[PDB]
């Protein structure tokens, strides 16, 4: 049997498969032709169908897992898209995780003979994170952080040190925001969550500008002036609000300048889109600064799959955290962002 | 010079006016017909212009006020026409609170000979807070609760006592949000504040719908369905999920529905009010229930015009404190919810 672990989110299922590379002759010769075929299928290709991604960048090699040496690869593709996977397997322990594992179980036993592992979706998270840490990013840091993210001049990607990760606020931006205090490798608690995710943005923006992928969000996004749609602080007060250290530039109503209809009526999609990034962002790292502060906790890990190919939000956290905290905490980011649930399922094998 | 307080907001002036009704039969003959005419304007008319409106039901009747009886009066009308008020005073000492006092101060002095005393716009709100309170709602109480907010065959309004107010959390919904902790009536610190308030259900809902005003846009939440454009916990798993307490009805993504197209093309206009009202009820009441448990408050009340003839946001507001606090915060309003500021201004005349 292949070994795969599989977290199914509301938006995305994410895949991991381990592929060995240390087959002997005598191995090969064992192998099923269906196996060698999947094998064969996932090695060769980088789309799969018309929806599936193999993220090829992030594949770790010679991994040794479970005793064995191979490579470990990074999938997505739509949960919408669930039943043609399904279907293809209709053509076996499967680590299971994200509420689809629940909600499609039926659908999962469906394929013969098939064995289905339900694993907490937050459970999952913190075992694959911290796996993934701990071996690299094929020698480079799986972690890091912007350095001097006020000055743009000087903002730059570094890398950070986990090795003694805890405490740690985990923040997971998914379709919803869940947030996590983990104390250590066996305590970790779900502090809280929003329901003002990803998918918060992007349902918003589709509605908002017509545009029809998280892709094309983002370009509009780039090109848009946030301040168009929002009202600042220096547009109630005319500048700063000195007596509270409120700068005129902050955000003081989101979306506030299209209560006038002549605004609406200017405004650009482009505007719109970066608006909406601009909100759900900030609101995420204001959740997570209140959190840090109450569960004491002074490094914010920041991952899922809002935060892919968006360095907009990425660099506008990063800034956020550490100008509104004076400096108190610091927004981290990690280059495996949206697997760690389904390699922590992966990581569940041997309990089977 | 009539006795005035003003706090111009960044989308609405409020205006508390005290009325003598103890006037001597020299007092009046001392009367300039100006000064007359300004009282007989405000105090025989219930709307003012097109846009100006004095919200009878609220006026507290024969108060004692710098040792003088009187009625006091509260009026509001849209920032944005200022000007018109501004002109209409062009044919006297003006305690002003919030950002407009600032940035329309030069305007405030095409007045000639006006002094203008601008006042810190929290400071305001908690003086004039703690004010209305004590000398209570023509006899009933200003502050209300809504009893049993989990079973709606039962949950009704109910006033509150607040002889001894502290500690209190105040949360701000204006145009944005401001966040309050009270430990005295001189010891007090804004705790944070977010820029998702009652400007972004406005200028959303208008984006999203084209309603032309705030009644509209709760008028159309009224008949809406939040749940067509939200994705819920049981949208991503079937059901609840178990394991950290949330119900399938909770909501996941806020219109984590409208990735779709095929739904964006089916769901209403009032479906879309209702969810913007729900997504910003819903993260206000969230913010706020972290900032109490950071502060040890466990007595949170909400003022501010977001709030204005809004009971779905004060019922949600009850309800969804009540419940993810599991008991331990409770919800408050205020009867003068939206004046306070220009109470707390009015009450510095005597320092000038
Ligand atoms: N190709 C994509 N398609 C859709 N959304 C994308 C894509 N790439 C990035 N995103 C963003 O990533 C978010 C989903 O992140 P992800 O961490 O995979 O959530 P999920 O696991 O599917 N949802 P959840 O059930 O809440 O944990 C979406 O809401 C988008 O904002
Ligand atoms: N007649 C109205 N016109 C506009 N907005 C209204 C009206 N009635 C209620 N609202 C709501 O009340 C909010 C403004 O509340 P308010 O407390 O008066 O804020 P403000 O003081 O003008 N703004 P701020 O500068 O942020 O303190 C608007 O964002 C609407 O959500
Ligand atoms: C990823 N996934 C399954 C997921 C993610 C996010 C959520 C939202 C969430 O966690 N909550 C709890 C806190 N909450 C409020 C609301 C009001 C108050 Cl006054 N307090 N809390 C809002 C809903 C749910 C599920
Ligand atoms: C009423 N009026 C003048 C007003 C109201 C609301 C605001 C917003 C606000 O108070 N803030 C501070 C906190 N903030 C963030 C953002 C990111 C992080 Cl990581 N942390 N904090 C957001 C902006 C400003 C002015
Ligand atoms: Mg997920
Ligand atoms: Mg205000």
């Amino acid at each position: 049997s292949p070994w795969f672990g599989m977290d199914i989110g509301g938006t995305l299922v994410k895949l991991s498969y381990f592929e060995p590379i240390d087959i002997t002759a005598e191995e090969e010769q064992e192998e099923v032709e269906s196996l060698k075929s999947i094998r064969k299928y996932l090695t060769s290709n980088v789309a799969y169908g018309s929806t599936g991604i193999r993220d090829v960048h992030l594949e770790l090699k010679d991994l040794t897992l479970f005793g064995r040496r191979g490579n470990l690869h990074f999938i997505r593709f739509p949960t919408q898209d669930l039943p043609t996977f399904i279907q293809m397997g209709r053509d076996t322990v499967l680590c299971a995780t994200g509420g689809g594992a629940y909600k499609f179980e039926k659908d999962f036993r469906t394929i013969g003979n098939l064995h289905l592992h339900k694993l907490d979706e937050l459970d999952c998270l913190v075992k694959g994170l911290l796996y993934i840490d701990s071996v690299s990013f094929n020698g480079q840091a799986e972690c890091y952080y912007f350095a001097n993210a006020s000055e743009p001049e000087r903002c730059q990607k570094m890398p950070f040190n986990l090795d003694d990760p805890y405490p740690l606020l985990v923040v997971n931006i998914g379709s919803g925001v869940s947030i996590l205090a983990v104390h250590s490798k066996d305590n970790y608690k779900r502090v809280t969550g929003t329901s003002l995710g990803g998918g918060t943005f992007l349902g918003l923006c589709s509605l908002l500008t017509g545009c029809e992928s998280f892709e094309e969000a983002l370009e509009m996004a780039s090109k848009g002036d946030s301040t168009q749609a929002d009202k600042l602080v220096r547009d109630i007060y005319g500048g700063d609000y000195e007596r509270f250290g409120l700068p005129g530039w902050a955000v003081a109503s989101s979306f506030g300048n299209m209560i006038y209809k002549e605004k609406r009526e200017s405004v650009s999609k482009e505007d719109l889109a970066r608006a909406t990034l601009v909100t759900i962002t900030n609101n995420i790292g204001s959740v997570a600064r209140m959190c840090a502060v109450n569960e004491k906790i002074n490094r914010v890990v920041f991952v899922g799959n809002f935060l892919r190919v968006n360095t907009l939000s990425m660099k506008l956290l990063a800034y956020a955290l550490d100008y509104w905290s004076k400096g108190q905490l610091k927004a981290l980011f990690l280059e495996h962002e949206g697997y760690f649930g389904a390699v922590g399922a992966l990581l569940g094998l041997p309990n089977f």
